[PDB]
């Protein structure tokens, strides 16, 4: 039962870390795309061999260790952990690290399966000697939140849920605030880091480029959340997404550039290790997960 695991990659001179923090088990396909046709939904993953009942998501995470720093770009489901998940710290310590060792946290988004552990049971912070950096947009959004906000999400369906969570996100911003930092998209921050939004999954998502010389790694987080599903189909959407026509935007946007510019990039829910390439077919794209030894 131990979900915990790393792989070590290579980014120029950088050390890069992928962990996980277990996996979410969906097993609603109906609501999983809102703007998809659940019939084909489940006959794509039949031709892909996938179990067509349920799709399991990744919860990956990117450790960055740099001459200087040592960044955690988002740390899994932390206080809402269930039994699937909560397994971070387990893999950073296989990695070789403990938390105390980590610089820097970078926000993707305040959902709880990104910003749930930057907090233990006690309140108090997991990562004590790490700043924690946030988009200012996505951070003023759930300060500001209710339920009007939802309009254009799957969400607004489940009332229930949005009472527990909000709240929930809100506190977690009050009790991170002596460390919180806010990205500043003009400026490359540690010699190694860029900074731009993708809004829709939430206002502030925000998508990190790490360079070292020649080479960039982009982490797209939540931009997408199904590598046979929602690379041919954009534009079915995801569940979690606060305005699903945003979140296409933005999907669409990004596949589009790394498909153009044939980058690679890294992402928080696709299968494990969460790494690879985008192409075109056309009207959609296609995954191609990057090939390892081990
Ligand atoms: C108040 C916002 C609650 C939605 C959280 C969410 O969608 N989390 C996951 C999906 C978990 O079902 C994600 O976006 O990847
Ligand atoms: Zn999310
Ligand atoms: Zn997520």
């Amino acid at each position: 039962d131990d979900l915990s695991g790393f792989k070590k990659i290579k980014l120029g001179e950088l050390e890069l870390f992928i962990l996980t923090d277990g996996y979410i088990h969906e097993e609603n396909l109906i609501s999983f795309a809102p703007r998809g046709n659940v019939a084909e939904l489940k006959t794509i993953l039949k031709d892909n061999f996938r179990a067509d009942h349920y799709i399991d998501m990744a919860i990956n995470i990117l450790l960055v260790k740099t001459k200087e720093k040592l960044i955690l770009m988002d740390t899994g489901m932390g206080i809402f952990a269930d039994e699937r998940t909560g397994f971070l710290l387990k893999s950073l310590q296989k990695a070789g690290f403990s938390a105390h060792d980590i610089t820097d946290i970078f926000l993707s988004h305040a959902h709880p399966d990104h910003i749930g552990g930057v907090v233990d049971k006690q309140n108090k912070l997991v990562f004590p000697n790490a700043s924690i950096f946030i988009s200012k947009i996505e951070h003023d959004f759930w300060i500001n939140a209710s339920i009007k906000d939802f309009n254009n999400s799957a969400l607004k369906a489940h009332p229930e849920r949005l009472n527990q969570i909000i709240p929930a996100l809100q506190n977690i911003l009050k009790a991170i605030q002596p460390k919180l930092k806010f990205y500043d998209l003009n400026k490359t921050l540690y010699s190694h880091f860029n900074f731009q939004l993708a809004p829709g999954h939430t206002p502030g998502l925000t998508v990190t480029t790490i360079s070292s010389g020649n080479e960039k790694l982009m982490y797209v987080a939540d931009l997408i959340h199904s590598d046979v599903i929602l690379f041919p189909h954009p534009d079915w959407g995801f569940s979690g997404d606060t305005d699903l026509d945003i979140a296409t935007a933005s999907r669409k946007k990004f596949l589009k550039q790394l498909a153009d510019t044939k980058a690679r990039a890294f992402t928080s829910h696709l299968p494990w290790p969460g790494l690879g390439f985008t192409k075109v077919k056309a009207p959609g794209f296609e995954w191609i997960p990057e090939s390892f030894m081990n």
